[PDB]
């Protein structure tokens, strides 16, 4: 997998963000995770967490996996990095997202994220508390 440049347009919620990618505005849905909706327990904290990570970054990158790059709603499906740190993994490590939506051929970082989830759960962080 390869990291590509993007720039932040706007934070949206815990697991979606609007980025400019190859010059075009696109909503990105983070692969392999599920954050609570804003209206649910931990939803504001997830949204806040992702917002801070992407707004504070000097460099945002997008990494597509091997499979589908857009979902049925036209959202980009990617791993998102903020100054070299993966947002997807960070949310899971903090107990602000569950590993989820693991579909064959877009699951390169699955074991990495499951390892983060285990550690979040062992710590009883946030959704695991
Ligand atoms: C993460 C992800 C979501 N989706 C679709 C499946 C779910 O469809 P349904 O909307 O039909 O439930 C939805 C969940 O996204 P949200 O968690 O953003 O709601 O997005 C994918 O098709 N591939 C993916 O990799
Ligand atoms: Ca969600």
């Amino acid at each position: 997998l390869e990291k590509e440049p993007a720039t932040l347009i706007k934070a949206i919620d815990g697991d979606t963000v609007k980025l400019m990618y190859k010059g075009q505005p696109m909503t990105f849905r983070l692969l392999l995770v599920d954050t609570p909706e804003f209206n649910e327990k931990y939803g504001p904290e997830a949204s806040a967490f992702t917002k801070k990570m992407v707004e504070n970054a000097k460099k945002i990158e997008v990494e597509f996996d091997k499979g589908q790059r857009t979902d049925k709603y036209g959202r980009g499906l990617a791993y998102i990095y903020a100054d070299g740190k993966m947002v997807n993994e960070a949310l899971v490590r903090q107990g602000l997202a569950k590993v989820a939506y693991v579909y064959k051929g877009n699951n390169t970082h699955e074991q990495l994220l499951r390892k983060a989830e285990a550690q979040a759960k062992k710590e009883k962080l946030n959704i695991w508390s």
